[PDB]
C-alpha cells in the first residue's frame, strides 16, 4: 500500500539497509522498476520530478502510480515529489495524493533554507505527508560546492523537524560524475557523524553507478557516451551502513532503456513496433536494478511492517 | 466522455464521415493520439488488442485510458477491444470497463461465425456495450474471401451487431501491395454492403504508410524499403460509401520509430528516454492530423450528448 517516507526509511535506518528511490516518467519505466522490487520483495520509492509531471500532463503519471499501487498491494510504495522548490509545488503534489515531498532550498542561506523548509513541514505534517529537505549543494569536489557541515545539519533538523535530510558529499547529477574512474573522490566519512548528530534518515542524490554493461551497450550500438562514470556501488553500500537510507537513481534507468533500444535498432533494423524495443528497454531496467537493490539491502523487507496510512500518520506530529 | 461505438459510428454514418480507431499500447502513444483529436475537435476510438493488454499487464492501460477520459471530458471517446477471438476475451474487456468489443469469427463457416458472434452480442448488449464482427477475411487480392454483400445483410440480421468489418483487399502491416503502381481494392461493394445492412462499416488494415514517415525510418538506419499502404484517397472514397471506422496502427508505429531513429543519429550522446519518446509522441500527432482531417471527423466532437453504458442498455431491451 501507499507508505510514508518517514515509516519506510525509519525501517531502513533500524535494520541498516537502504531503499532506492527511482524517478518515473512513463509506463515502461514504472513497470521496469516494479518488476525488480516485486521479485526481491522490496519496499520502493517512486519519485516524480517537475519535468516528469510536465511530460505526462500530470494526470497520466498519477494514474500510472495508481496502477502500481493497485497491482501490488503487498509492497510498501512511497510516492514522492522528487524535488519541489516551493510550498506551491508541495500542495500540488499532496493534492495528487503523494505521501511524501522534497523541498529543496539548499541554494539559499541557512535561515532562509530553514524558513522555506519550515513552511512546508507545517503543511505536509498536518496531512501526514513526509518531508525531505537538503542542506548543502550537489557537485563534484575536484571552491563553490558546499558540502554538508555536520554540526549545521544537527541544527537544521532541530529547527525544521524534517523527516529526512539530503546530504552534499561530492555526488552530482548525470552520467559524468568524475573525470575518470581512476580518480573518484567522495566525502563519505561525514555520513556517520551527520546521522548520529541528526538522529534521522539521510538521502544521497546523484547516485547512479553507471554500470559497465549498460554503458558498453550504448557505445557499441551507435551511442556516444565514451567517458561516462558514476558512483561505485561499494561507496554507496558504505554510506548505507553509516546512515544513508534513500538513494536517488535515475540516469542508470535512462541508460539501460537507451542501450536496449539501440541494440534492437541495430540487430533488427526492419522492426518498427515500439513494443519491439520498449519491451527489451523495460526489461533491461529490471535486470540492471536487481543487483543494485540487493546491494542497497532492501531485498526481503517489504513484509517487515504494517503500513501506516496518511490519516494515521498525522498523529506522529500532534 | 466514455462513448459507445453504436452512437459514435451512428453519428458518423449519418453525416458521412469516418472516425479513426487507433491502437494504443502505452502513455506516449495515447497522448499523441489525444493531442491530435483534441486539436481537431474530433471524436476518437482508442483500441487495445490482446497484445497491448498483455504488454501493459492490463491495469496500466486501463488507468491510462482513464487519464485520457478525465483530461478531456468533452471528447466522445470509445474504448474498444480491437480483436477478440472468444467470448472469454470480450468478458475480460468488459470487466476492464471497455465500451465496445470486436468479435472476429470470420475464419469460421457462415453459420458458426453467426453462432459465436450472437453469444457475444447477447452478453455485450446486456451491459450496453457495442459489438463489431467480421464477415470476409483480410488479405490482398494479388483463399482470401472478400465480403459477399447479400450474405453481409443476412449476417447482420441474424446477429444484431452494431458494426461490421468488411473484407475488401486490405491487410495488416507495412507491405500491403507489391508496388505502389499496382494497388487493387474491392471498394465498389462498400456502398452495396452499406445499403443492404443499414449499419456502420469498418475498415481494417488501413494505414497509409505515408512517404515522409517511411523516408525517415529508411534514412536513419531502418530497413523498410518496400513498404506500401492504402492510399488515403481510397479510404476517403470508402467513407463516403458507408465506412465509418478505420483501424490504423502501423502508421503510428512507424511515426514513433522514425522519430527515435532520427534523434539517435543526430544526437548520439542523448540517453534520456524523454528526449526521443517525446519527439516520437509528437511525430504521431503530426502524422495523424492530416489523416483525421481527411477522414472527416474534425469539428464533430460537440455534435451529440453522449449516452452512457447504463442508458445504452435500453437500446437492447
Ligand atoms: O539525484 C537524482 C538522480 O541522479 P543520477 O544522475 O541518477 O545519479 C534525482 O533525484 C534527480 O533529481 C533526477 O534524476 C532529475 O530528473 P529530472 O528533473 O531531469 O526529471
Ligand atoms: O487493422 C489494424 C491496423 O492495420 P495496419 O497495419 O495499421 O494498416 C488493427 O485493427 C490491427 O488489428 C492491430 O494493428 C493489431 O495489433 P496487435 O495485435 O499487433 O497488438
Ligand atoms: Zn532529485
Ligand atoms: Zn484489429
Amino acid at each position: 500500500p501507499l507508505c510514508t517516507l518517514r515509516q519506510m526509511l525509519g525501517e531502513a535506518r533500524k535494520h541498516k539497509y537502504g531503499v532506492g528511490a527511482f524517478n518515473v516518467n512513463n509506463m515502461e519505466q514504472i513497470q521496469g522498476i516494479m518488476k525488480a522490487v516485486v521479485q526481491l520483495k522490496s519496499p520502493v520509492i517512486l519519485q516524480c520530478s517537475r519535468g516528469a509531471l510536465k511530460y505526462s500532463d500530470m494526470i497520466y503519471l498519477k494514474k500510472l502510480c495508481e496502477a502500481a499501487l493497485e497491482k501490488h498491494p503487498d509492497i510498501p510504495i512511497c510516492i514522492h515529489l522528487a524535488h519541489g522548490d516551493t510550498l506551491e509545488s508541495v500542495k500540488m503534489a499532496i493534492d495528487l495524493g503523494f505521501s511524501s515531498v522534497m523541498i529543496d532550498a539548499s541554494h539559499h542561506p541557512f535561515d532562509e533554507n530553514v524558513r522555506i523548509t519550515k513552511e512546508v513541514v507545517a503543511y505536509a505534517h498536518a496531512r501526514g505527508v513526509s518531508v525531505e529537505a537538503e542542506l548543502g549543494t550537489l557537485g563534484g569536489i575536484e571552491n563553490t560546492v558546499q558540502l554538508t557541515e555536520p554540526q549545521d545539519a544537527k541544527k537544521f533538523v532541530e529547527l525544521t523537524g524534517v523527516d529526512a535530510l539530503a546530504v552534499a558529499i561530492g555526488t552530482s547529477h548525470g552520467a559524468y560524475k568524475f573525470k575518470s574512474e581512476s580518480d573518484i573522490r567522495l566525502a563519505i566519512d561525514r555520513v556517520k557523524t551527520i546521522s548520529d548528530l541528526t538522529g534521522i534518515p539521510l538521502v544521497m542524490h546523484g547516485s547512479s553507478s553507471v554500470p559497465k554493461d549498460v554503458k558498453d551497450m550504448i557505445n557499441k550500438y551507435g551511442g556516444k557516451m565514451p567517458d561516462a562514470v558514476g558512483v561505485p556501488i561499494e561507496s554507496i553500500v558504505h554510506a548505507i551502513g553509516e546512515g544513508v537510507c534513500k538513494i536517488n537513481v535515475d540516469s542508470d534507468s535512462r541508460m539501460a532503456m537507451t542501450g536496449a533500444i539501440r541494440k534492437v535498432f541495430v540487430e533488427h533494423p526492419e522492426k518498427f513496433d515500439p513494443r519491439d524495443y520498449l519491451g527489451p528497454g523495460r526489461d533491461a531496467i529490471t535486470e540492471m536494478l536487481i543487483p543494485k537493490i540487493k546491494a542497497f539491502g532492501s531485498a526481503g523487507h517489504a513484509g517487515d511492517y504494517k503500513v501506516v496510512s496518511l490519516e494515521e500518520a498525522k498523529a506522529w506530529y500532534k
